[PDB]
């Protein structure tokens, strides 16, 4: 009945303040040119990137670089990225043109979320990192378990 | 600390609750192969690459990756974290046995220190990134512009 241009701040568990800032994160190229999500993937690549390292510093039962390594390009994959998207239907509020969607622009969007998010805090790292971990932290230790990549 | 570690301190401008957290960092498997600079060394590396990505981000007056990429690539360089090592005399602090200090094993300390200040701190990647904007952010932006 609702619920279609949006739900994902209640997904998230954040309402944007800016809201042409969740948009922007959600736009590619195809859909706007003015503005698309590539500045924002940019940042969130780096910014997520520090979110699953932290964790993998802590968590997982070696310490040693060589052990972290293949474990931490997993968790930073586009593949990891989309079973953490699918959670979010992602999919779902990505403005894209024509069919071609794609696992790349996906997991990207997903970078360019946690950027967007980032930044509406007011550049909040923290808050943000927690928000990240409230919907993955679960996820991203299993996969540390199990040792995949 | 100790007869040394208080001034390394007072450049950074933080003092650590925890005094062996700091010592971890500074310190080469060499000197400890039980305690050494190595874990932090992998959290450090995100961490920085986070807070300088971050200004990136902020001040480049070109958006487009194409152009980001390029600095960015320069402002992770050994090279450039070695630059900003410098500002803290960090060789002077870094403990090591059988062998001498490197670039690469003062910029791998260098990632250490910021992620031991990072822990220190409560994990608090807010007042860090500022207390790394204090000391580096006026060369990251010279640089930015094509700061030879
Ligand atoms: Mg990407
Ligand atoms: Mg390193």
């Amino acid at each position: 009945g609702m619920k279609m241009l949006e739900q994902l701040e209640k997904k998230l568990g954040y309402t944007f303040k800016d809201k042409s800032l969740l948009e922007k994160a959600l736009t590619h190229v195809s859909y706007s040119k003015k503005e698309h999500y590539e500045t924002l993937e940019f940042l969130g690549d780096a910014l997520v990137n520090f979110f699953i390292v932290d964790l993998l510093v802590q968590y997982s039962p070696n310490k040693r670089e060589g052990f972290l390594s293949p474990l931490k390009a997993y968790l930073i994959s586009e593949e990891f990225f989309n079973l953490l998207a699918q959670k979010l239907e992602l999919h779902k509020f990505i403005r894209i043109k024509r069919g071609k969607i794609n696992e790349t622009i996906i997991g990207d969007v997903f970078e360019a979320l946690w950027a967007a998010v980032y930044i509406d805090s007011g550049r909040d790292a923290n808050f943000t990192r927690e928000l990240f971990y409230k919907l993955f932290k679960e996820d991203i230790l299993s996969a540390i378990k199990e040792g995949r990549h």
